């Protein structure tokens, strides 16, 4: 697929520095939707502000987790059923911690935001469409996790 190659190529530089990039993605996410901030709780405490999340080892480690799973999706772009069971299991864990399917779109926009800002003129229309379809396939796999 030419499309799988657009994804792989655009992901290369991001994957070289996954935390700095996931940091953009989550900074965006909490700028768009600060009501997601209390979902991330460690030691029991609640992050008061988005910048508080960026000081938390548990939260930074969470970011690297997320970026590893997107990397996995990229690795498997050509099939992506090879990941479906993992992703459905990921979906279940989300439903169990109280996330709602409606939040998926804001995360997708945060991802696409981070990619546009990283790539600039290399984030071609074709690249964006490819990413939107990949993210949508990942979401559709995870959504199963809300099946029961
Ligand atoms: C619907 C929008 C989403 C919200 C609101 C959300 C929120 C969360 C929260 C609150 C946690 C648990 C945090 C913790 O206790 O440390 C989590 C875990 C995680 N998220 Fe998301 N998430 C969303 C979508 C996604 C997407 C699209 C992916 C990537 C495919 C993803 C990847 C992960 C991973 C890998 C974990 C760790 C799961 C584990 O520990 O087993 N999430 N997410």
């Amino acid at each position: 697929r030419p499309e799988s190659e657009l994804i792989r190529q655009s992901w290369r530089v991001v994957s070289r520095s996954p935390l700095e990039h996931g940091t953009v993605l989550f900074a965006r996410l909490f700028a768009l939707e600060p009501s997601l901030l209390p979902l991330f709780q460690y030691n029991g405490r609640q992050f008061s502000s988005p910048e508080d999340s960026l000081s938390s080892p548990e939260f930074l480690d969470h970011i690297r987790k997320v970026m590893l799973v997107i990397d996995a999706a990229v690795t498997n772009v050509e099939d992506l059923s090879s990941l479906e069971e993992y992703l459905t299991s990921l979906g279940r864990k989300h439903r169990a911690v109280g996330v709602r399917l409606s939040s998926f779109s804001t995360v997708g926009e945060s991802l696409l935001y981070m990619l546009e800002k990283s790539l600039g003129p290399d984030f071609t229309p074709a690249t964006r469409t490819a990413w939107s379809r990949l993210y949508g396939a990942v979401v559709q796999a995870m959504s199963r996790g809300w099946d029961g």
